[PDB]
């Protein structure tokens, strides 16, 4: 329920399939633009399958 890139309550909570965790948009799009891996898993490209948790 924390981010996987700095552990910041997040103000867009979003996942990605390989990691599972839940991140902050913000922080993902900062290390997907560094290197695009998944925070946990390493696997290239993470905002191209971006699941972001809608408060629908």
């Amino acid at each position: 329920m924390l981010c996987a890139i700095s552990g910041k309550v997040p103000r867009r909570p979003v996942l990605s399939p390989k990691s599972r965790t839940i991140f902050e948009k913000s922080l993902l799009e900062q290390y997907v633009k560094d290197t695009g891996n998944d925070p946990i898993t390493n696997e290239p490209l993470s905002i191209e399958e971006i699941v972001e948790i809608v408060p629908s």
